[PDB]
DNA sequence: AGCCGAGC
DNA sequence: TGCAGCTCGGCT
DNA sequence: AGCCGAGC
DNA sequence: TGCAGCTCGGCT
């Protein structure tokens, strides 16, 4: 009673309850279809209910978060639940208002995950509920769609558990590590009643798998498979100006075939595109508006509604579009979409770090310096070993220092000015300027319950892109500050552990890195591997291209000459005359097919200006000059192609880096 | 004092102190704005001067109900922040001491709808406390760029000034529910002004007379409808955008509106936006008779009135195989297309087969006028026209809604009865099958049936047997009561008749001008002459262009059988020399673009024609083609501009029977 | 205790 | 993912 | 005491 | 136009 969005069963609280059901659907538009097959008859023993989102996993939520979430206290209040109270015997089933709760969600793994939290909310505070057959399911003959779920024996309870306990991550990395090495063999030969162990080991772990491959990013262009299909789809428009990034948004869920929420897209073109210290150290897409700030961690960022976007620069630099001929590209029910991994000239998972939480596992890696990446690529094609690298913060003004293995210190710059005065003019990476305002300085000042005031005034200078606090304090409060060590009572030092840099290798298997030079290694030795087969492509295709030009060359010169004639010939006298004098077909598209009647249409496709004197000359130039190309491009090693590449994307680094410290 | 519970406020520090007169309150259009004016005041700024952001449109206080008034959160908070109270005067300086600011400075967008809420601020100002108007309470103020406006902030500060009567009668003009009559007078003689015209203090006066009826213009600019396609213009840019689009598979809704916000220059919001584009989808009973774009997806029911649509990132659509019939592509080469900053947009009104502003029965609010048209009948329309073309008079028209199963009947000019249906099923029940024209089944159930049941219950028991599209209730009642509901009307008491008048048919006519129709004659009568004179000049058109193409085709074909019969020849021939040669033989510049210009010479259309040109089987076809081509001309010479309009009406009515029926089964 | 971000 | 209210005029 | 819809 | 909370793992 006085519950938004309930439509109540008509015979709910009384002396049918227990043969009542009450529908919890995925949202308020799976509530209306059920609402739609259900009424009017349905409507005296069937109750809907909308859940909007991810639940509450209660199972150690804590206790405030528990009793204030709305959606576990409206499903309480609507079935006539109560914590604590047994469900053992069957006269204390009586004070329930439903007897059945029938879970209906999308058919996808996120539906399966909602089923899931449902399930745990259940067992953690009823479990003798789940005995008498509590929790159905409707899968989407409306009987052939009802399955019941059914407890049978302790394996269910240690199956939920497993699932849904944070004293469990050990056994769900297990868990799904057997799953993996599973599906990994059977990628290599082939492919009523529900027990709570079937549904968490045949359904929820295909969404706990899910969770992985799109939270955490591969190793090989340092993408996740959303951003992915973000660049993908940039990278197909080609758009000179800005755009949108709410219609950028619209589109790459259109032309890579995203299947989710958009705003979840429109947020992650937004990370992409910030540049701000401690996000990007190189944005593959522009900010353009306001994209957020170090003032707020970007959290200031505007809507997407009124914020645009366009490639950076850069972009294609670090993922030539000449490569996209060796990239695997993926389907989505016979439309081609993304491909599995692009295949960029430097680790990009270095660059910009790596931030995934998924199930079993999640990925942290920290910024890293383009150009000594750079350098120890060039280190390594040069046979030599990399040099060590030290996390590497774009426009930082800090220091990063080993501290042991995988672990660093970040500090932030403070200066004694004289003796009442210091300045503070970098925060440590990822420590926010209004956060460090209000939970730093505003202590230190006003002082707490539990602390005291330490200085007696600040004052600020940021500018959008800096930091400057002046802090004024006595001399006798200075004195102490120095002796316990300035960046330490001013919180200006933070640790950073990389114990986890967990990415999915190329082959897509999920793996533990133990160094950045490892994943340095792994990329080096397939990127060079790439550079060959950018060289064979293009080897073959000049040389299709090569020899196109030179039969259009050919056929053109025979004509002015007068030695072929075309002129009223019917399209089969045409081609055959075309063969007996050893004409080819199509060069380019026969060389396409293999890389999988005689066409001579590239020929007589060609213009009548084609005869003219300008034309001809123009044509055996454009011949000669592809001959050439051909030449030039195989006295190239694969080395030299990726040092031209890197060249390139060094000056252009320079040059937009350099403009914007100007702008 | 302080404020509590207004989380969006940024109060001034001394404001509710002794410096309160001294302090500013910043009233601004959206949170946007506020955040540009905290960036703008710094840290200095924090002392002297609040910011609230207002989102939306504000409650017009004058006229308002009281309940209205006490519940509405934007006035609400701007008393609460400002410390004012109802039905204090603040004349002397005694009373000014009760505020927590001196001064409000409104800051909104220096566009119409920024103007509007300005009025709207002052308005509430002007109703409550006009004594504070006399000391000057109201002001002004007109990215990183934030920053600076502000240090240069007295050159963007205006000061609203009280100088009389006539402030108070500008205001009252603009906002009193008593004064649409004189905001009619007062829009005509703007009108009518900017019509001959193509041939630091600021008072309220001129505010009003000045700055705010740019809005009132604005606002009727796009509420209410051309008579020529019966769009306004946000919907004529999708229907423009969609058209360019030419999508052959479906678009999500969103995605559409941002395409035609992007190509069309549309300045607002894209959420009303995606509402017109669910709007032009629609077809259950009462909404589109000819729905242009198709509801693919949920786009609302008769259930609610459309108000279950789906959202338009779930919902999809794409063009009516009706709508490029109904405005045919040919007839684009006559508009005259907008411009907005340098791109080319939608055009000022597109001209189509019959008069759509009867179809879908236009409707909207604007500011002095207001439009409402019923749906009316597409074959009776079509008809009509076919008998305007002979020379007949047209039929009187009654308005028809697509589906309906019901009566509309006329009780006299422009005023109509529309009934649903109910019949004696026995002694104890009646059935309802129908609902008057845009009673929608649930509010019908709630509103009607509900009370029925219960609070002097008059019915028994009613039971629900509807579907997506239709209604079905059976009611059941004592025969006694039934005998009575029967004696008094069974219509009468199911309130299953509504009454329908038009008195308000307000349309821009084709030059532009606001005009008030009488009849639904007389919109069909001007129409017609405009779009009969549109196949005239559709006629000229095409001749002039299919005459060019028949040259252009001439030459190429001339070119041909010149070249393989050897009396020409370009191999190895400079380009310098084969120009001059085809001007020598009388070769024609591109009639094409010559023709296309007139509204050195261009040999490209012969020359990029493929060496396959030369070929026997092209050499035949391009034969073939010229001669179409000129049966083509001298075929559309012969015909009228009403064989024309009578070709396109008979295509129009086969696809409108494919697509209906195809409906009735699907 | 709360951040990180790609989902609902 | 869905939640939140107002303008303006004619009409009921 | 509220609908209709193109705006904020 | 802006408003609302949860998952999952590592680590502060
Ligand atoms: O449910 C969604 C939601 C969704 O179901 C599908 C897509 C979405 O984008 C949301 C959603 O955004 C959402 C809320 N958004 C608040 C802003 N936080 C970050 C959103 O990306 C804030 C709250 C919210 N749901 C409230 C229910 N909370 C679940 C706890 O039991 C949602
Ligand atoms: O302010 C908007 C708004 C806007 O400023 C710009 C664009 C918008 O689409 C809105 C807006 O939709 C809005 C509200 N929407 C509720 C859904 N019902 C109306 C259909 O858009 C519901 C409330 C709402 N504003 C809060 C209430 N303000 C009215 C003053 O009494 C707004
Ligand atoms: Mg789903
Ligand atoms: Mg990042
Ligand atoms: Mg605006
Ligand atoms: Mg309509
Ligand atoms: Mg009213
Ligand atoms: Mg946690």
């Amino acid at each position: 009673k006085g519950i938004p969005k309930l439509d109540d069963a008509n015979d709910a609280g009384g002396k049918h309850s227990l043969e009542c059901t009450l529908i919890l659907t995925e949202g308020d538009s799976a509530k209306s279809l059920a609402v739609s097959g259900l009424g009017v008859i349905g409507r005296d023993r069937y109750g809907v209910f909308p859940l909007r989102g991810k639940i509450l996993n209660v199972r150690e939520a804590s206790h405030k978060q528990i009793m204030e979430n709305a959606e576990i206290n409206n499903i309480i209040k609507i079935v006539g639940l109560q914590y604590k109270k047994s469900y053992d015997d069957a006269e204390s089933l009586k004070t329930l208002r439903y007897g059945k709760i029938m879970i209906m969600t999308d058919q996808d793994q996120d539906g399966s995950h909602i089923k899931g939290l449902l399930i745990n909310f259940i067992h953690h505070n009823w479990p003798s509920l789940l005995k008498h057959g509590f929790l159905e399911e409707f899968i989407t003959d409306m009987e052939r769609h009802r399955i019941l779920f059914r407890y049978a024996g302790p394996e269910d309870d240690a199956a939920i558990t497993l699932a849904f306990s944070k004293k469990k991550i050990d056994d769900r990395k297990e868990w799904l590590t057997n799953f993996m090495e599973d599906r990994r063999q059977r990628r290599l030969h082939g492919l009523k009643h529900l027990t709570y162990n079937d549904f968490i080991n045949k359904e929820l772990i295909l969404f706990s798998n899910s969770d992985n491959e799109r939270s955490i990013p591969s190793l090989v262009d340092g993408f996740k498979p959303g951003q992915r299909k973000v660049l993908f789809t940039c990278f197909k428009r080609n758009d000179k100006r800005e755009v949108k990034v709410a219609q950028l948004a619209g589109s790459v869920a259109e032309m890579s075939a995203y299947h989710h929420g958009e705003q979840a897209l429109m947020m992650t073109i937004v990370n992409l595109a910030q540049n701000f210290v401690g996000s990007n150290n190189i944005n593959l897409l522009q900010p353009i508006g306001q994209f957020g700030t170090r003032l707020h961690g970007g959290k200031d960022a505007a809507s997407p509604r009124y914020i645009f976007t366009m490639l950076s620069t850069l972009a294609r630099l670090l993922f030539p579009a000449v490569d996209d001929n060796l990239l695997k590209f993926l389907y989505d029910d016979n439309q081609r979409v993304e491909p599995e991994w692009y295949i960029p000239i430097i680790p990009m998972v270095l660059i910009n770090g790596a931030e995934g939480i998924g199930t079993g596992w999640a990925c942290k890696l920290p910024n890293y310096d383009a150009r000594e990446i750079v350098n120890n690529v060039r280190r390594m094609l040069d046979g030599l070993d990399p040099h060590p690298m030290l996390p590497n913060y774009k426009n930082f003004k800090g220091t990063i220092q080993e501290l042991g293995q995988n672990q660093y210190a970040v500090s932030g710059e403070i200066f004694v000015v004289d003796r009442n005065t210091v300045e503070i003019t970098e925060l440590p990476v990822r420590t926010w300027t209004q956060v460090y305002k209000e939970q730093v300085l505003e202590p230190m000042l006003n002082g707490t319950d539990k602390t005291p005031a330490l200085i007696s005034d600040y004052k600020e200078y940021h500018t959008d892109t800096t930091v400057k606090f002046v802090v004024k304090m006595t001399e006798e409060k200075l004195a102490q500050a120095e002796a316990a060590g300035l960046h330490k009572v001013f919180k200006l030092q933070t640790t950073l552990t990389c114990n986890s840099m967990v990415l999915f290798d190329h082959m897509g298997c999920l793996k533990k890195y133990e160094t950045v030079q490892d994943i340095l290694k792994e990329f080096f030795d397939l990127r060079l591997s790439y550079y060959g087969l950018r060289k064979e492509w293009l080897v073959g295709m000049l040389g299709a291209e090569s020899t196109k030009l030179n039969n259009q060359a050919r056929f053109i010169l025979e004509k002015i000459q007068g030695k072929i004639t075309i002129e009223n010939r019917s399209k089969k006298d045409l081609i055959q005359m075309l063969v007996q004098r050893g004409y080819e077909s199509d060069p380019v598209k026969a060389w396409k097919e293999a890389q999988e009647g005689p066409d001579f249409n590239y020929i007589l496709n060609m213009s009548l200006w084609s005869l003219t004197k300008e034309k001809v000359e123009e044509l055996i130039k454009q011949r000669d000059a592809k001959g050439r190309e051909v030449n030039d491009l195989k006295r190239k090693s694969p080395s030299d192609l990726w040092k031209e590449d890197l060249a390139a994307f060094v000056e252009e680094l320079d040059k937009v880096e350099s403009q914007e410290r100007e702008d």
